[PDB]
């Protein structure tokens, strides 16, 4: 019993974290095989950040301008290239701790674990979701750039996020490991803002199923609804639309608890229109949207890595 | 910016998790140097759990009755002894992945990371607090026994908890790594219940200071309180008493934000009286009590 915001075990990723220094800036790099990946903004000064020409700034750097430290060992940089907003530093040593990995680009609503790092040293691990507005509500201080997000699917680490920046509202923006930003953000010191965010409906439903599995049923009711009627309610309360794909994905949880997806939608509809009336669900007074249907099944079944 | 419930990176502990089997029972063990630590109830059958005599059950076991698996490698048990509610299995191989470590017994209100495991394999990591009633609100299924709680301040792993059982309310009970239970619990199937749980006041205050550090001040008020008047009110909401030790501990956060501890206590008293009025604090509609003053300074 119990339901916690749970991150994947971070060990496989900890063995990949390195410190990357370029001039006065120190941030984190991800060392996989003989390549260290890091945000391309490591090469910028504060003035360069105002309007950077990364190709021009990079052509002025030599391999020896990048100092890479793996623990207390300096790696020698033997090549450098840029792929979108990520810098790839070729090193002379393949990381002996390189796990089985893939680079995956996730969709809004998908969750992942973040291994927050400073000076190439892991400091903490937490779970978060890619918001519908493409930001992540992370916890990052100066020096955290290059920290990564990931999932583990069997014995394979799927890297999905690299930290690049903090927006003025305190939320975060980054890229996939191919350097493509999530959201309409750019790696430049210019006016940028997170768009209006919405609630990840399928994840709220998954969390309500987790609450039922954990013995919290007060919010259940005799009613059902249609996908069309529920989507009118979802739009009204700034909830993401629920698709037939989301309904299908929630099938297993619906079968286990005996509550149809549209039956759970009628519980959610009532919660949106009336609130919790002083009650809580899984120790929360808010509807939680950072657990996917897969996270709920995984946690409630004890899948290991 | 941002404030998350953050666990320590679990790698150092993942390299210590092993599977321990005794007869039909399988659970997790913690392999440090040449010793595997695990709950002593691994030697019990379902019929032994009401009134087990662990000394009598253990004397009947030999080293070869304990099968320890570390990844795909079987470790050879060359000795066994019981220390309180933990079984210590001496093995013929020192764990090459043994981190720098210590065993620490924590007090209620302290937080720690839990690396939940099944069959010696880590499944997930989450952050917990030792509740005032000595339970932990974990997330553990059958087979999670032997999973550990720890902190990793300054590269040294401080092991503080080993999971032993789930109480009828769904909360969890365990021991320190010397096998001493936290709370009045026993590793027996007898009727046991968690005592009335209370809110960890010093941690709620630490989290309000985290909210102020992160830019939120809506809950602040022009009032202060005496420590005794604060406790008289807070106890009416099932909050733990705030001691002068807690006030001293909050000194650094008070100095950083410019809000005196008793001034923050007056904000807390008002929050208890009014609720949040549709507002949130650090993304929560409830007062959070599983961040210590130390956690707040570490994260902010
Ligand atoms: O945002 C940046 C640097 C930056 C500025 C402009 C554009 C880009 Cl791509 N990057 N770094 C940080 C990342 N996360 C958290 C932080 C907290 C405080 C101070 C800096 C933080
Ligand atoms: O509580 C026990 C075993 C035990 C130890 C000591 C005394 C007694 Cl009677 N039982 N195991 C479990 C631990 N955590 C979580 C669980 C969830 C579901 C089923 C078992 C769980």
């Amino acid at each position: 019993s119990g339901f916690r915001k749970m991150a994947f075990p971070s060990g496989k990723v900890e063995g990949c974290m390195v410190q990357v220094t370029c001039g006065t800036t120190t941030l984190n790099g991800l060392w996989l095989d003989d390549v260290v990946y890091c945000p391309r903004h490591v090469i910028c000064t504060s003035e360069d950040m105002l309007n950077p020409n990364y190709e021009d700034l990079l052509i002025r750097k030599s391999n020896h301008n990048f100092l890479v430290q793996a623990g207390n060992v300096q790696l020698r940089v033997i090549g450098h290239s840029m792929q979108n907003c990520v810098l790839k530093l070729k090193v002379d040593t393949a990381n002996p701790k390189t796990p089985k990995y893939k680079f995956v680009r996730i969709q809004p609503g998908q969750t992942f674990s973040v291994l927050a790092c400073y000076n190439g040293s892991p400091s903490g691990v937490y779970q978060c979701a890619m918001r519908p507005n493409f930001t992540i509500k992370g916890s990052f201080l100066n020096g955290s750039c290059g920290s990564v997000g990931f999932n583990i699917d069997y014995d394979c680490v799927s890297f999905c996020y690299m930290h690049h920046m903090e927006l003025p509202t305190g939320v975060h923006a980054g890229t996939d490991l191919e350097g493509n930003f999530y959201g309409p953000f750019v790696d430049r010191q210019t006016a940028q803002a997170a768009g209006t965010d919405t609630t990840i409906t399928v994840n709220v439903l998954a969390w309500l199923y987790a609450a039922v599995i954990n013995g919290d049923r007060w919010f259940l009711n005799r009613f059902t609804t249609t996908l069309n009627d529920f989507n009118l309610v979802a739009m009204k309360y700034n909830y993401e639309p629920l698709t037939q794909d989301h309904v299908d994905i929630l099938g297993p949880l619906s079968a286990q608890t005996g509550i149809a997806v549209l039956d759970m939608c009628a519980s959610l509809k009532e919660l949106l229109q009336n609130g919790m009336n002083g009650r809580t669900i899984l120790g929360s007074a808010l509807l939680e949207d950072e657990f996917t249907p897969f996270d709920v099944v995984r946690q409630c079944s004890g899948v290991t890595f």
